[PDB]
């Protein structure tokens, strides 16, 4: 939020959704809505999932609980969706998402954070 | 259709339609929708599906072809799509898919027609 307000981006969205657009949120491709539907009562189909799943660690131990991937923790986070975070905090990685979350870690009372890079 | 005119029920539904329902056919539950979908944006759900399978004949041979299910007769005929009849129609069974399927296939031209009763 501190670098995009969610505001804008509403706002933006309505503007969208005033040209006609019905954004039905809450629907799941595969889970809620299968390919099947929308290929048969639609004449064309766009997917714009995007990379929403964080890599794991890849080192022994990943699984251990008090690891979290970057992604999910920023959308627990954005979502006010209560995570469990500590006094010394370590992300590892160097692309946004990393930045992102160390310096959202700093803002939630981490006392310490910490980038590992390769 | 000569027991039953769909246009009658053709007016009961639409007459139904003008109280409010929105009726989605095509809609398949477990192919089009999922269960999960209508619990999630539904309060309640009520499934009315039917009985749709018709029963196989138990003998074998019986999924040579040639040899097809009542329902799935009537409504290939129903839906006018393309059945193949000939000349010989045996009917299995006693109830109204054994009658209807009988006197279907005499109107369908079906030169003689025999319905086998246990």
């Amino acid at each position: 939020e501190y670098r995009l307000p969610k505001g804008i981006l509403d706002k933006e969205i309505e503007l969208i959704e005033k040209m006609g657009v019905q954004i039905k949120t809450n629907m799941r491709l595969g889970v809620d809505i299968s390919l099947e539907y929308l290929r048969k009562n639609y004449d064309a189909v766009f997917l714009a999932v995007g990379a929403w799943k964080s890599s794991t660690l890849g080192c022994p131990g990943d699984s251990a609980e008090g690891v979290i991937g970057g992604i999910e923790f920023l959308r627990k986070v954005s979502m006010n969706q209560p995570v469990n975070l500590g006094q010394r905090v370590l992300v590892v990685g160097g692309g946004n998402t990393a930045m992102d979350a160390a310096r959202t870690a700093i803002r939630l009372g981490a006392k310490e954070v910490t980038v590992l890079y390769r």
